[PDB]
């Protein structure tokens, strides 16, 4: 005999597929998938012939408190029109009464889906982070400011002008150190904590002095601890990790599709947190609340909802829409399962099968087949600890920045010289070349 | 099967929300909340209907005035016109002697609501809080300390005098380059770090400046390791913490609705606080006295304020705003109490009703019902902030304050040695002029 | 009449008491109490005779199962040969049905005790804590070690014996600088990240220089960090602060009375927290488990324990052993109440007097007389975030020890000198006076 | 009202324990566990009893040998000596051939236990970590950058040539303090923060030398300020995070039971990973395969090993002790089930049983009963730790290198220059002598 063994489908993708190409018939060669590579091997080792018939309406189906009447598969199936049903089923209280399931194939479960975590973009300059934009300005406006200053106090300060008396002393000149460079050289200095070799000696320029060596401390101590703070509190950050990491965040809100098996285990849920979390399901029961999963997935894109899923089409989109990722660990407990009428000759024929290609392996091969596929760009790190370029960065552009100012004054210096020197003496550029190659003199003469 | 039984009520939040959809009316799906949820638990162990009825006069109830008449849902409970009464009606005397209360279905205290600590203000100081002022002032007596003691130390040392002779050898004249003055210097220039010349020689002053130098670093690494910890940890403090605080205090108003509960407890109240609180809300009997609660809470949003009224109310304002907090404890003691004409049995029927509806542990879950909402408990790291003008800006206050102390001594330096010139030199005025224009000789000369 | 309205009474301290003397009778004199005082009033005002009488066996009592049988004040009433009961008592759903009760007269809750946090006792010296007892010691080692290598290497180098040729050159003699002394100088300087007079030129003791500099930055940015975390991480502890923070903690264990009501409600809990707490009280139901109330004060005394109780024995020995303190919110809810027969002629009339002496505020001015008393060593604070002498402390005390050692070695210098001087020139002693009041000279001259 | 029903069962746990009280035996009160309150809430939503039963051989059982017999419970189970098996008995082919298993009560894979990782021993350095070895390479590039930079700016300009006449003025010789070798030594010396010597000047200098300081400051600061958060925060990572990432290495070992579940899978395995894996195991089978699942936990604990078992016995090895974790995810799939002999109604029986007691939750609440216990998280903000020879050791290792880098380049220049001398001295060891005698002059002259 044969009776094609009437077995009954419904389209998922991953699970069975159209044949994606052109030309008829395909009979039953046109469904190609798991289910139908499973199928395959059901076939090999007990011996069948298989006719495709996809249901109509299209429905896993449930007992509807109107008649029962059960809305699918399971119809097909308990008319006894049907015989085996290959599909994803998901054994369950309710179904199994009216019809009996074989041993489960796939272990599935709740779990959330949300996107991946971006990045940082620190914004290269980020040693520019720690204090306000308008502070550094003003320390700016200080260091001129102050320098001012000491070129007007140490000036008019009779116990400043003191002698370059040298080291042979008992001459008589006077020339003051604080001229107006050198002035800016003291607050430069000073603010970067590192020492001029100008001091001052009278007691005016001496506060001055004393109070600016405050006024840097307390800056430098400050952008060390506010940087140790951003830095400390980010590394402190974790990203959410578990329902009860999105159970207490009324920040990244929930999302699942309309009853759909996942409202049920939440409405009947006993968790404390399943109970809280059903809280914002039921409140924003219009908004989040989806009616479908493509939905849910392209919502999770636009925004920052976290659609709760069984973990199979987790795997599947995760695999092929790596903006996205799965997160936390299987919430719940199922499993798909082909199905037979109500106690039949072959449930416990088809259950043996199952637990035979589970020992060679065939279908965690098969699952990787067509879950798996192209290497995603799963080449990704959270390494960010040790702080690299994208991190500091900037300051080496400032480095750059500043070696090239030096140069085109370094030039400027050069024409100054020889021209106002030239001024009194030869004419212009014969100078110009005979000091330009004299600095060079292969020694530090001349 | 008998009058279903007429339950009298007033709506207000939490309790009594009209029932939320378009739909139109239901009866006993006109009304949901709390006061409803006791109901069903009430009328489930008991046995009864309740069709609903509403108040006619808005006022929960009171002795009326002159009169002595009754209004309110007293009123409507007197002349059976109604019967039971959930609803927040509170328990007290006048209420109790012609009317007969349930046992309690829940407690409620007078306590306080205030705008919730935001430290968006510290200060334009609090550069100076990461070591105890009891430091601060220490550490600059040590500054006096050390120079005044380098300057006794280096002195008598033999070996602290150098003799300057740097271009040549004889000439045995001496020097002690460390004065009091140039001590004060070595003593505050390591203090912040900059360094100084008058590096010491001469052992007896090393040990000196090396411990100092050590003094130096713990303080300085103390103070930045705190104000790291300040800036990561927002240990955010309150102004007042009790009725007690808040009564010492003038720059806070009380608060307190007007002509109600609250107000009548502390007219009669005869507690200290709580006789020195009436009066200075009697004194400002038009501004202190909001006459509503929710302009109340208004009050402290936008003013500085400190509103009282029930416990209960204000855990429910608490989680739904996230910036008002319940400052202290509980100063009263109340509770509602289901309403029963005089003689009914039905007093003692609820009576077993609600304590066995809390020994399940009922009137808890249904307080974390619809009390209960977002949750707001941010707490979000405190996403850390740009250092600026309020945490820092008296850096730049003593800075300027320094800067005018400097021309101050430093036209104070001017004066003096141009009359110590008058000594030797000629009269007064001349020495002025002569160094005025000394400064405007314009150049590095004389 | 009279009939005594024979009163039930139970030995509890506050509530009753004997009364603490000498001589006999006190007929109805002899118990003084809370319930006394509030037994008093309640005859002021309705108007009755009082005859005190302990109950036999001394028991709340209970409803218990072999007979039912009631065991303790309850009994005396049932069966009418009591009257009123004026004792702690304790609502609940078991009492009411046999005999009925008043309105509450307080408001007691279950809640933990706890000893209150000791301190600290930093160690005065804790600046020397966020690095190990070893370290210090080697990086010491390391600076007479690398002192040791600067004067070998640099002795050694003949690019160091540069010459002192002045500021006038060209002269010819030696004259190294790294001596002995001056190399330790050169040590504990850098270590200090001031850098000393003395330099390095010659390569290899530029090397030495340049390594040292590496190890000094490295022992003090990390000295810096350790103590940014000792206190960031001090700073982030919280103590316990609920029944949940002791949920989470398998330290500090749990603890109860026997069945006592405590475990009552925990065992019909239906709270996560208090079903997960139950799991421990089983667990251990041998060792914390105790069997009466002072032996729960006296363990938590001893030990980790934290012990569960009604409030208000928390509220009266947390104010008579400071040492000792409440913590939490009240946990459940309960209320004592005066206890009267099945429907009787005075429930109603006994309930308004509670009300009313409510209102007068009697109850809370009598709450204070029995439970306050002695004003406790509550001045106590946690303002610790700022540091203060017994966090940092000890460096003045090796500031101290610092200058103390320069002294010593001054006078060591003084004696060096002139003896050793005076053995090529004048006697002894004569230099000495001579020599001390000359570094005297009231100038820097001689 | 038939027989009570025979169950067979294995002791161990957390499933079956063997009852701990003294209190001697009571047949359905020698044992509890989970396998215990599965038949309870099993015989509860059916009807029967249990009376119990134990195996006689210890064995849970299978195909016996040659022989082709059975031991254990499935030869209990087969010649109905007995009825249900409620025991961790694991579904697989052989086992449902001759007997029939229920529906799985919970689902298990093979996975890994490791020793948690502890971070005791960052390494000997780790001072070197806070920033990223891509920038600890670029600074010091950026060090013999501005060297080389400050000196062809500093010499091409003008003003950067004083003339030295400090004692003196003419004598219009020239100098250029900075030489190539002196600009490492500010660049060097700058960037440690000491400070030197060669004070720039001649404005061209200045702007190098300003934003070097600059460039300095940062990178200390950030140094500082992430040492400061990896000694705060601790987020201790583990070598291997799955089998692929277990199967390239050979430092730690793989680890399996024997001739059992775990290790007939990998032998029967067919994937990459797994075949690789028990070539390793297979290479030496005496030294990487306990006889025991608790010996096999003790290779793990006291040396270097990765056990390998099934997930549940991991989960409660995890939670009792703290240092033990589920390294990776689940690899295989199986499931525990309930045993009845072939053909006999009470499968189906239990099959809607079990499927009911989940969508209640009560096999989860089971779960959460028996498995966790002490719950052992402890996580307490890692209570700071004293830096040590361990975090920091390296910085004495450079020291150390250096100081001998110190010694090789020292006696180099000495030889070096001593040559030199030989170009205008006589002839080579002569000068030798010269010079180490010049040392042994002993004194400050020559
Ligand atoms: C980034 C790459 C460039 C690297 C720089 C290139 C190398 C620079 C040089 C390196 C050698 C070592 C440093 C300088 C000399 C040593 C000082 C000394 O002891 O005496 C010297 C004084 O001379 C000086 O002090 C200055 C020397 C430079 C003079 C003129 C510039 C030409 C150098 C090129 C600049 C090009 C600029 C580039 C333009 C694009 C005299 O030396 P001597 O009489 O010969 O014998 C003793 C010298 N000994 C120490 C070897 C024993
Ligand atoms: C902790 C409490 C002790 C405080 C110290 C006590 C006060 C110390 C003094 C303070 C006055 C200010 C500083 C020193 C003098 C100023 C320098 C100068 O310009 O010329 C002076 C050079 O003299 C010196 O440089 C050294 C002076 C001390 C010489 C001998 C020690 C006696 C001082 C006592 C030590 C006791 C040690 C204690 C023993 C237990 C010459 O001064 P003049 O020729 O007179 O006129 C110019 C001076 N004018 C600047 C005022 C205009
Ligand atoms: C010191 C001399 C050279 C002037 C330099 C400009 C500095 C000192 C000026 C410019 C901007 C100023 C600040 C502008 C605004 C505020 C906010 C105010 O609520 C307190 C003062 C404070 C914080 C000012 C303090 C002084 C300040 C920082
Ligand atoms: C540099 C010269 C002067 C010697 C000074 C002593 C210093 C450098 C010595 C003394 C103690 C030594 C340490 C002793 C123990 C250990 C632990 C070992 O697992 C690595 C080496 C290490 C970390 C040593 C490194 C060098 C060390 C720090
Ligand atoms: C690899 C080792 C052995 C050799 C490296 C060369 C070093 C050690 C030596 C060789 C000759 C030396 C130079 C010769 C003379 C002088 C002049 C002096 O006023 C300053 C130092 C200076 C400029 C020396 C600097 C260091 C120097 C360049
Ligand atoms: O004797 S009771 O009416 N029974 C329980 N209730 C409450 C539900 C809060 C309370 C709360 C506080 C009381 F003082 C008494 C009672
Ligand atoms: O209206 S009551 O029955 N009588 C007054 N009190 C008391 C504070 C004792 C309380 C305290 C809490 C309540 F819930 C009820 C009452
Ligand atoms: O269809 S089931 O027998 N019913 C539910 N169970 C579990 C209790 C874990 C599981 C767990 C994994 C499955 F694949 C199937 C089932
Ligand atoms: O023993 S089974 O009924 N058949 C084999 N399978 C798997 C498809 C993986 C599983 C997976 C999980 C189970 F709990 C049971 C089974
Ligand atoms: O048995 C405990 C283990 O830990 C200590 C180490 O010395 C090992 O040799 C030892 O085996």
């Amino acid at each position: 005999s044969n009776r094609s063994l009437i077995v009954t489908t419904i389209l998922e993708e991953p699970y069975v597929l159209f044949k994606k190409s052109d030309k008829p018939l395909y009979g039953n060669d046109r469904f190609e998938g798991y289910c139908i590579d499973l199928l395959r091997e059901l076939s090999t080792i007990l011996g069948f012939t298989y006719e495709i018939r996809l249901v109509e309406d299209g429905k896993y189906g449930a007992q509807d408190d109107v008649n029962g009447q059960w809305n699918g598969m399971v119809r097909e199936l308990i008319d006894h029109k049907a015989d085996l049903a290959v599909a994803p089923l998901a054994i369950t209280y309710v179904r199994e009464k009216v019809i009996d399931f074989s041993k489960p194939f796939m272990t599935l479960g709740i779990s959330i889906l949300y996107r991946k975590p971006n990045g940082t973009n620190p914004g290269v300059f980020s040693f520019l982070n720690p204090l306000s934009p308008d502070i550094w300005m003003y320390v700016l406006l200080a260091c001129l400011g102050v320098s001012c200053v000491l070129f007007v106090i140490a000036r008019f300060s009779p116990y400043e002008w003191y002698n370059p008396h040298p080291c042979n002393p008992d001459s008589d000149v006077v020339e003051n150190n604080f001229t107006l460079l050198n002035s800016f050289w003291f607050g430069v200095g000073a603010l970067m904590q590192q020492g001029s070799e100008l001091m001052p000696k009278a007691l005016s320029t001496r506060i001055v002095g004393g109070i600016w060596w405050f006024f840097t401390l307390i800056i430098i101590s400050s952008y060390t601890a506010n940087l140790a703070a951003f830095l400390t509190v980010e590394r402190m950050e974790s990203p959410i990790d578990s329902a009860d990491d999105l159970a207490k965040q009324t920040k990244i809100e929930y999302g699942a599709v309309e009853d759909g098996a996942t409202m049920t285990f939440f409405k009947k849920s006993k968790i404390s947190t399943y109970d809280k979390m059903w809280a914002f399901m039921s409140s924003r029961r219009q908004s989040v609340l989806v009616k479908s999963n493509e939905e849910g997935i392209q919502r999770v894109l636009t925004s920052d909802y976290a659609f709760l899923m069984e973990s199979t089409t987790i795997e599947f989109v995760t695999q092929r829409n790596c903006n996205l990722t799965q997160i936390g660990g299987l919430i719940d407990s199922k499993g798909y399962g082909v199905g037979t009428p109500m106690g039949s000759p072959y449930r416990d024929k088809i259950t043996i099968a199952i637990l035979q290609l589970q020992e060679e392996g065939k279908l965690h091969m098969m699952k990787e087949k067509w879950w798996r596929g192209n290497g995603c760009p799963e080449e990704e790190s959270k390494e960010a600890s040790a702080l690299g370029v994208q991190n500091i960065g900037g300051i080496f552009i400032v480095l750059a920045a500043g070696l090239v100012l030096s140069v085109f004054v370094a030039v400027g210096e050069f024409l100054y010289k020889s021209k106002k020197n030239a001024q009194l003496e030869k004419r212009s550029f014969c100078s110009a070349m005979v000091e330009e190659l004299r600095m060079s003199l292969k020694c530090q003469r001349r």
